[PDB]
């Protein structure tokens, strides 16, 4: 039995926690995962203070090479807009990218603003003031989110751009996905981006978004998987899944990566890390699904296994898988 430590992204925290828990029940191995945001997860794996790092934002091949890291995807989730609009229930408000962008730019200030009303014909929006919530900490969820907004709102692209941290035009800061969920819950008029599980687990109402193809879609597990149907994984794991074309493709979708050193100094920790993720691919699909994360197609996991053999070694050049 081994004791492993991981750290990083809160985006997959719910599933990683479940996997760890079940893994310890079934094998005795203990995986201690710390959700500190993707930014911290990357700083940590590089500082060698954990056995594996987790970031929703991929590292470039060059940067991976410069640090001696290897990254691989685990699950596919989706970022939803959680809201607290006295009167409205979940799934009923509809927004489109441009508008979502203007709300985060501080251009739209009330729920019954023309722009929103035009998008929700039958809705009776209250004239509540919108309280914008964004991440206070360095976030891979903030990266997927700002990557999507840059694609759908020109002013957002030119003035604040994309990033794990950016200069937010407006909004209160919340720490971690859980931080943002707690804020929306305590603030009438609140809107904040969170990975889907956090909205659902906390009974927070969310909106539908307009797909790249122009149709309103609900955030669900299968729609997260839809956004990924056209992803050419054979080309690379670092797949951008935001605003993808296709029927029922949720627009703010993202996979999430695990970062490990190619030259394993503590080969016993390395091996156990791989064994844990292998068990997760082989058996944790149900647990992921229960949590509304879409599993990666088998072809991709086979690619990940092949890569492990190819890239992960002890200092003797001996493969750990
Ligand atoms: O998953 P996050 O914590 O990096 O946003």
């Amino acid at each position: 039995e081994a004791s492993l430590t991981g750290a990083g992204a809160t985006f997959p925290a719910p599933v990683y926690a479940k996997w760890a828990d079940t893994y310890q029940k079934e094998t005795g191995n203990k995986v201690n995962y710390q959700g500190i945001g993707s930014s911290g997860g990357v700083k940590q794996i590089i500082a060698n203070t954990v056995d594996f790092g987790a970031s929703n934002a991929p590292l470039s091949d060059e940067k991976l090479a410069q640090e001696g890291l290897f990254q691989f995807p685990t699950v596919i989730g989706g970022v939803v807009l959680a809201v607290n609009i006295p009167g409205l229930k979940s799934g009923e408000l509809v927004l489109d990218g441009k508008t979502l962008g203007d709300i985060y730019l501080g251009k739209i200030k009330k729920w019954d603003d023309e722009a929103i009303a035009k998008l929700n014909p039958g809705l009776k929006l209250p004239s509540q003031n919108i309280a914008v919530v964004r991440r206070a900490d360095g976030s891979g969820t903030s990266f997927v989110f700002t990557s999507y907004l840059a694609k759908v709102n020109e002013e957002w692209k030119n003035n604040v751009g994309t990033g794990s941290t950016v200069k937010w035009p407006i909004g209160l800061g919340g720490k971690g996905n859980d931080g943002i969920a707690a804020f929306v819950q305590r603030l009438p008029g609140a809107i904040g981006y969170v990975e889907y599980a956090y909205a659902k687990q906390n009974n927070l109402a969310y909106t539908k978004l307009i797909s790249a193809d122009g149709k309103p879609v609900s955030p669900t597990e299968e729609n997260f998987a839809n956004a990924a149907k056209g992803a050419d994984w054979s080309k690379t794991f670092a797949q951008d899944l935001t605003n993808q074309k296709g029927e029922d493709a949720w627009p703010i979708t993202s996979t999430t990566f695990i970062l490990i050193h190619k030259d394993q100094k503590k080969p016993e920790q390395g091996t156990e890390v791989l064994k844990f993720f292998d068990w997760a691919y082989k058996t944790g699909a149900k647990q992921a699904n229960d949590l509304d994360y879409a599993s990666l197609p088998d072809s991709v996991v086979e690619q990940v296994r092949a890569a492990w053999k190819t890239n992960i070694k002890d200092s003797s050049g001996k493969p750990l898988y």
